[PDB]
Order: C-alpha cells, then sequence, then structure tokens
C-alpha cells in the first residue's frame, strides 16, 4: 500500500485533487496548465509491483494515467503510461517492452531547463508508453521491474538515487476528472 501523497500544478488553471483514504485519490481540474496529482511511495523501487484501478480517467483533452517517478544520478523522470486523453505522449523510440499483458513503446526525451525534483535542470525521460490505452475501472498491475529491466535492455539504466514513485494523473492544457486507488 501508499505511503505518499503527490499534488503539484504549475498554479495554471483549477486544479482540485483530493487526498482520500488508502490509495485513493481524486482529481478534478479545469482549463489547467500542467499538474501531476498521485498516490504511491516516498521512496520508489526498481521491483515494485503497481496495483491500481481507475474508477474515471475522464480528460478532455491532454492527460496521462501513468506510473511516475524520479530517479537522482542520473536525473531521470520516467513514465509508464498506461491511459492518456487526446495525444499520447511520444519521443524517440528505442523499442518496446512487453509487461501486464500490453506492448509499450520506449521512448527517451530530453526536457531543457525543465522543473524537476532538483530545481530547474536539464534532465532525461524515460517513456513506456502503451501502444492502447489499458482499461479503466479494472484492476490494473504495472510490474515495474519490467519496465526498468526492458529500459536497461536499450540502454536507460535509471539513477541510483530512487525519489517519489506513484501512479499520477497528469493533465496539461485540458481538463477533466480522475478517480484512481494504488496499492
Amino acid at each position: 500500500t501508499t505511503n505518499y501523497w503527490q499534488d503539484w500544478t504549475d498554479g495554471v488553471g483549477t486544479v482540485n485533487a483530493s487526498n482520500l483514504a488508502g490509495g485513493q485519490y481524486s482529481v478534478s481540474w479545469t482549463n489547467c496548465g500542467n499538474f501531476v496529482v498521485g498516490k504511491g511511495w516516498s521512496t520508489g523501487s526498481p521491483s515494485r509491483v503497481v496495483n491500481y484501478n481507475a474508477g474515471a480517467f475522464s480528460p478532455n483533452g491532454n492527460g496521462y494515467l501513468s506510473l511516475y517517478g524520479w530517479t537522482r544520478s542520473p536525473l531521470i523522470e520516467y513514465y509508464v503510461v498506461d491511459d492518456w486523453g487526446s495525444y499520447r505522449p511520444t519521443g524517440t523510440y528505442m523499442g518496446t517492452v512487453t509487461s501486464d499483458g500490453g506492448t509499450y513503446d520506449i521512448y527517451t526525451a530530453t526536457r531543457v531547463n525543465a522543473p524537476s525534483i532538483d530545481g530547474t535542470q536539464t534532465f532525461t525521460q524515460f517513456w513506456s508508453v502503451r501502444q492502447s490505452k489499458r482499461s479503466i475501472g479494472t484492476n490494473n498491475t504495472i510490474t515495474f521491474a519490467n519496465h526498468v529491466n526492458a529500459w536497461k535492455s536499450h540502454g536507460m539504466n535509471l539513477g541510483s538515487s530512487w525519489a517519489y514513485q506513484i501512479i499520477a494523473t497528469e493533465g496539461y492544457q485540458s481538463s477533466g476528472y480522475a478517480n484512481v486507488t494504488v496499492w
């Protein structure tokens, strides 16, 4: 079960997220800019098997339902994306992972002087993006170890310092709602 709550906005739009009981969170947003809201663990493990059930993933526009976290050394922002709204995130293609029944494309990207867990940095992004939207309302499972290891296989080794690890709802320039229980 979870121990960490993540509630980040860029101050744009209106973004109301609720830290409900256990691993459950809801978030409603209207004309947001960028927010990353989710539940999970203060410290990410490369082996953690995350489960979640999204009661609603109803973005009106861009929005990701991801396993989301950060390493340091190197500073890496990672996503495992199971659901998206109007735009599927892509980056430099590396190959595919296939975990928990679905096949994900593997992407890398560089963010130049973006906001990061260590301030304004130019950091690196590892991406696992499902090729079709996973089902919502079902008890879903992301076996991280699969992604971490396949990322290893394409040259994408993660950092040594593990920060938070959450089943995040992220929106970018959009509105919508999400109800997600993490455990």
